[PDB]
């Protein structure tokens, strides 16, 4: 409408008033996505984009939120004539979904930086005619709800978004773009992507949201950044309380990334009486294991990041090894570049810098160093093993000589007497390698003096020398 009951909480004068609105909406049949996204975008705008005049919290008046809401619903209802797309069965058709997609897409400014902060909400759509990639998918779902299309829902992989709809929720449709320089496939299914076993489509173990998970997504999408080195305390606190509200009601049960985002917020500013960040990261991993066949990479990356920030080197190495153990059962495809970048940065910047400090500290006389622990060496090896296995059978390679230099350097941070204590066992501290690259390397991993050239040859499969 809005409906009279959704209006009684206004004006919203504080973070806790916003939380009350979310709690009210979540206690309804169908939480109103359009309402909730407009409200979050309004409060983010005036807490992060333009704080001129700010004295405590940007008061969200009904009259303002209602006009924005009428702007959206009028644009959608005026442009989508439902009479042209009859619904057999309380479910939508592909043509109708495509039409809603076209409507949102065609409303967007023709040229803008698609990567800016704060263009994720319906507030940005209405006031700036700008949305980021997943923001367009969310807007399509909001628009569908506003039209009464109960069956259309958000689907999320770790780096892309689209919709599901139709008989039993079984149809997929692309509704937004992915990446840059990939021709879009808007209107099509995601079955080619699932079938090629790319990371982008998670071998089909992607999230299929209900309305409550869609609210969780908009909460994760809050962006507290004011600039490069400055976050809004107000938005961090709002995001955190909203995530706890969603947690308590059970709606983060099937959402690993949201649990990782909540753990990150708790690391930054812990809520008394709540679970530790670690407990939360592990719940993230448990959710991925329970609902998505343990096919998600970020639950382990979140955990590794925490361990890396706190210099638990052994635990960070184990969590990164576990990331590699997930990626190994994917094919590296065109459009998976975001995950290559994450692995590249870990291998080639983060781990070398961690091990460099570990080596200084060891010279200083640290006891129980990761560099003296052959289980740490084993995690390092398992990490490279899964990246090598990932590459096997993929339609493009992963490894090149730029990776070999870092490999050699990281191996050399462990003394030969530490490296020799890892037992590498065949199928069909002990480690088994899955990749042919690392199996051929086993001989080289123990020498007192690492044979650098030979390692390079083995990792890149370079056939010849100068
Ligand atoms: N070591 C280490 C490490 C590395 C990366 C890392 O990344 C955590 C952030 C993961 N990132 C996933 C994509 C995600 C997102 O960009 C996204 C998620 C799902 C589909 C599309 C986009 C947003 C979710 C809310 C709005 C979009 C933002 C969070 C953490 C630790």
């Amino acid at each position: 409408g809005l409906k009279a009951a959704q209006k009684t909480l206004f004006p919203l004068r504080s973070i806790d008033d916003v939380v009350r609105l979310f709690a009210a909406e979540l206690g309804r049949e169908e939480p109103d996505l359009v309402l909730l996204s407009l409200v979050l975008g309004f409060v983010e705008h005036f807490l992060a984009v333009n704080r001129v005049g700010l004295t405590y919290f940007p008061v969200a008046d009904l009259s303002i939120i209602a006009a924005l809401y009428a702007r959206f619903t009028a644009q959608i209802r005026g442009a989508v004539d439902l009479s042209l797309y009859p619904r057999e069965g309380g479910v939508s058709s592909r043509e109708l979904v495509k039409k809603v997609s076209d409507v949102i897409w065609n409303s967007l400014s023709r040229s803008y930086f698609k990567d800016r902060a704060h263009i994720q909400s319906l507030f940005s759509f209405i006031t700036g005619t700008k949305l980021d990639s997943s923001g367009v998918a969310f807007a399509v779902v909001g628009a569908c709800q506003a039209l009464g299309l109960r069956d259309v829902h958000l689907a999320l992989s770790e780096d892309h978004a689209w919709v599901v709809f139709g008989p039993n929720g079984e149809q997929t449709a692309e509704v937004t773009w992915h990446g840059k320089g990939n021709e879009d496939r808007r209107g099509q299914t995601v079955n080619a992507g699932v079938a090629e076993r790319s990371w982008l489509y998670l071998k089909g173990s992607y999230m299929r949201c209900d309305r409550k998970m869609e609210v969780a997504f908009m909460v994760c999408a809050i962006n507290p950044s004011i600039d490069l080195h400055t976050d809004s305390l107000e938005l961090l606190q709002l995001q955190q309380k909203l995530l706890w509200l969603l947690y308590d009601l059970g709606h983060l049960e099937r959402y690993p990334m949201a649990l990782g985002n909540l753990a990150d917020l708790e690391e930054l500013e812990p809520t008394p009486g709540r679970p530790d960040p670690l407990t939360l990261y592990h719940k993230g991993i448990a959710s991925a294991k329970t609902y998505y066949r343990d096919e998600h990479i970020y639950p382990y990356m979140y955990l590794a990041g925490y361990h890396c920030r706190n210099r638990n080197v052994r635990e960070a190495l184990q969590a990164w090894a576990d990331t590699a153990t997930v990626i190994q059962d994917y094919n590296y495809c065109r459009e998976d570049e975001e995950i290559y970048k994450e692995f590249f940065e870990v291998a080639n910047d983060v781990i070398p810098n961690l091990l460099k400090e570990a080596a200084s500290l060891l010279e200083a006389g640290s006891q129980g160093s990761a560099l003296q622990d052959p289980e740490c060496f084993a995690h390092l090896l398992r990490f490279y093993d899964g990246i090598c296995k990932w590459e096997e059978g993929s339609p493009t390679p992963v490894l090149h000589v730029g990776w070999a230099t870092f490999l050699v350097q990281s191996l050399g941070r462990f003394e030969g007497q530490v490296r020799q204590k890892v037992r590498i066992v065949s199928v069909p501290p002990v480690l088994t390698f899955q990749s042919e690259k690392m199996k051929g390397m086993k001989e080289l991993l123990v020498a007192t003096k690492i044979n650098s050239s030979a390692i390079k040859l083995q990792l890149t499969a370079q056939s010849q020398v100068q």
